[PDB]
């Protein structure tokens, strides 16, 4: 079962990427704009992005229409560059979570940090699942062992320790490996026409998908979740604030949105090919990946089984090295974020950062083992950030007069509505039943009502209303000044 040549391919491509990265630091017509756009693009585009996009297009329930994560995450970059970059630079922020700490305080900073940590952990679990899937496909060792060993190598690389300009190299490797495999994948005999499969059903439901009239309010509820929940993220905002000029940051965000839209095209195409593939003709055989509960592995499966041996060896393996190189970047960001926001500011740093790396890697790989979807992990990472952080970001940026009381009230109300609405991915039953609820195969009632958008708006309006209410109570003198536990007013 073990294949030596796949491991050699990963090792050679990883060493080549590392050599280019250290050579860039060894060297250390105004094309810095293009390189900055590539760098901003390479943050979101990784194993999780392309694997989740291919999965979302591949699954019959979703199709391309419900694959809102690439389009929504590009529109998040557009909306950030338009509206969020200029307030952030105008107010002089240096960190994404700095606005929360300035107004709400350090303890509420940690309270808002916890959903950010969980979003980072969901994203890292999706990245670990994608990387383990790719490794398990090409090396042909078991999925669980692949995830464990890949996460362990990433954890040791983060733990032990030049290496400059690597993001452009990983993005170029992913782009070349995908766009040199799509012509071979499309030309495979098993794959039918993807133009015909888009609107008509041959092997499964059409991969464009459809949105029912009742589901439209649901659809926007998802689309607003990914488009607005993808904005308050640390990896985007650190490079936004790092830029010297504001217009430079806006044009970088626009170029990044363009690059994300372009990089989604091979992922959507591979998802379409997987939805169009007659797997009985391929070496994968029957049952197909969605019956095998391996629909989250569709991108490595197409690149391995629908491409020639040399094309597979190069393209799938350049993708593997790039994804493993990008995997440790999320671990580093989340670990430094934990070390600085909680342990350093609120309460020598190297030991606690080491333990943070170890625990975050173990939790991410454990949930990568437990979960069976990459797109679901991506959506769930967006979900909690959209519910909690985004109303608070709107309140600290565009709303004047918000305070800690309204922050906690909106936090509690949004989390109460979100929890009582029920999350099918985490196998949580719903307590409050909005109109249009229906039970799925698992017996978890699924809401057709936009309860997540309602929860977001409720949290935002509760923040505003409770902030102004507490301000009026303390200003007029209705409540005693002694009962000021949060020191907001």
């Amino acid at each position: 079962a073990f294949h030596v040549e796949g491991l050699i391919a990963i090792i050679v491509f990883y060493l080549l990427i590392l050599l280019v990265g250290i050579w860039a630091a060894w060297r250390t017509r105004d094309i810095g704009l293009l390189v900055g756009g590539f760098t901003m693009t390479a943050t979101w585009v990784g194993g999780g992005y392309i694997n989740g996009t291919a999965e979302a297009v591949y699954v019959p329930g979703y199709g391309l229409a419900w694959a809102q994560a690439p389009i929504g995450y590009s529109l998040s970059l557009i909306l950030g560059g338009l509206f969020f970059a200029k307030p952030m630079r105008s107010k002089g922020y240096v960190t994404m979570l700095d606005p929360f700490q300035q107004i709400y305080g350090k303890r509420m900073g940690g309270l808002l940090f916890i959903p950010a940590l969980m979003g980072e952990m969901f994203w890292a679990a999706a990245i670990f699942s994608a990387l383990g899937a790719t490794i398990s496909v090409i090396i042909d060792v078991d999925m669980h062992i692949s995830v464990i060993i890949s996460a362990l190598i990433a954890t040791l690389y983060t733990l032990v320790g030049s290496v400059a300009y690597t993001d452009v190299v990983q993005l170029f490797c992913i782009f070349v490996g995908l766009w040199i495999s799509v012509p071979f994948a499309l030309s495979h005999p098993a794959v039918a026409d993807i133009g015909f499969t888009a609107v008509h059903a041959k092997y499964q439901k059409p991969w464009l998908g459809t949105v029912d009239s009742s589901e439209v309010y649901s659809w926007l509820d998802s689309f607003l979740l990914l488009m607005l929940g993808g904005i308050p993220w640390q990896a985007y905002f650190q490079r936004v604030l790092s830029s010297s000029s504001a217009t430079y940051a806006q044009v970088l965000s626009f170029l990044a949105a363009f690059g994300c839209l372009v990089m989604a095209i091979p992922a959507i195409l591979i998802g379409a090919i997987g939805a169009s593939t007659d797997w009985n003709q391929t070496a994968y055989g029957l049952p197909d990946p969605k019956t095998t509960e391996e629909a989250d592995m569709i991108l490595p499966i197409v690149l391995q089984y629908l491409c020639p041996v040399y094309i597979s060896f190069f393209g799938l393996g350049a993708v593997s090295a790039a994804v493993m190189s990008s995997a440790d970047s999320s671990i580093l960001s989340a670990s430094s974020m934990f070390a600085r926001n909680i342990y350093q500011l609120s309460f020598e740093i190297v030991w606690v950062m080491r333990i943070t790396v170890f625990v975050f890697g173990a939790s991410a790989t454990a949930m990568a083992l437990l979960t069976k979807t990459v797109y679901g992990l991506w959506y769930l990472s967006s979900d909690l950030v959209y519910i909690v952080i985004f109303p608070q970001l709107l309140c600290v940026l565009f709303v004047k007069g918000t305070n800690t009381y309204g922050a906690v009230a909106g936090y509690v109300s949004g989390l109460f509505l979100r929890i009582t609405g029920g999350e099918p991915y985490l196998y949580l039953q719903p307590l409050i039943f909005y109109p249009g609820y229906y039970p799925d195969d698992n017996g978890i009632y699924n809401q057709k009502f936009p309860f997540k958008t309602l929860a977001m708006v409720t949290s935002f309006l509760t923040n505003i209303c409770i902030s102004y209410l507490a301000k009026y109570l303390f200003e007029s003198g209705t409540l005693p000044p002694k009962l000021d536990v949060f020191d907001a007013v």
